[PDB]
């Protein structure tokens, strides 16, 4: 590691991290519900925003858990059941999991200073998980993270474990994770404004 | 101030204070001692000392939180479903933890070279932490939901499938865990 390489580094790095995005919201890679957010990130001179995402439930088979994996269903919406019923029909290998994980940002910062203002705001704005993820000699990555989540095991080999009642009431939590999910990144979009 | 060469402040003082903690806690058996070889091989070196951490943890908790439940090891069925007839309130989880190491560190430099090095040996989520200090992380966390309101969602044989998935991780919690200590001596000058 080059002590502040990354800061000498950062004008390059960002140019290169805004022609990403400009590409990825012009083929509607881009999560709609953060573009917001990362246009909002990227208009602060000290910081920009390499690949993201906004929060996803999901109806998934693996050999073991943690091990991801093919996806049956994706969303990073809240669901209704019969979506959710759909994807659960195509199950037939492996452990089938619904799950539920948080928004993951990743933001690159000018400076460590930059990078600790940045992680103390997100930690406000209810993302707890959020830290320096990597110092290198190109930049430093901050990850913006929250604690909800969610493993749920719904069968295995083609063998489905739950009901129509236990399904109910995992997509309920599902759907008011996600919504905490979507306000919290609201918030840390309405208080970014202050790292100035 | 933020100075690259006093990455975490009073050292000295700090590590002084961290190895009494430790003693004490050795001594009461407080130590998850699946971590033990790991801590003293971190404290040890001389640019770092370890603090608050923990082993892989199994528990079944309510919140609306309240533990009915907690374990630093592979669980049985029936030590889990005694914990689950405790629920009466609130949203019944069964959570599994991955083991957590904070870690102090003379300068920057010797932080990246601890998170780097954890990541390589499969703890993903190692991390510089703003209190600064390094946090040691893995990713086989998982967290079930059970029940609600004191009713219970699923049987036992679903919850034998679950103990079996959570002890799984646990293994694999110790197999790393023996991977970052029988390599941590790279980081000695």
């Amino acid at each position: 590691l080059l002590y502040m390489r990354f800061t000498e580094n950062f004008e390059r790095a960002k140019k290169e991290a805004l022609m990403s995005l400009e590409i990825a919201l012009r083929k509607g890679e881009v999560d709609e519900d953060i573009i917001p957010l990362l246009k909002k990130i990227n208009s602060i001179e000290n910081y920009f925003t390499t690949s993201s995402c906004s929060g996803r439930i999901s109806v998934m088979e693996m050999p073991h858990f943690g091990d991801k994996a093919k996806w049956l269903g994706k969303w990073h919406r809240e669901v209704s059941l019969y979506e959710v019923l759909e994807a659960i029909k195509k199950h037939r290998s492996g452990q089938l999991w619904f799950l539920v994980r948080s928004p993951i940002l990743h933001v690159g910062a000018k400076t460590l200073e930059d990078a600790v203002k940045l992680v103390n705001l997100a930690v406000s704005c209810g993302f707890k998980y959020s830290n320096i993820k990597s110092i290198s000699n190109k930049k430093l990555i901050v990850e913006i993270r929250s604690t909800e989540r969610m493993d749920v095991l719904l069968g295995e080999n083609g063998e489905i474990f739950v009901g129509e009642e236990y399904l109910n009431k995992i997509v309920e939590i599902a759907n008011d994770q996600m919504r905490r999910f979507k306000e919290k990144l609201k918030r840390l979009e309405s208080k970014i404004n202050a790292l100035n």
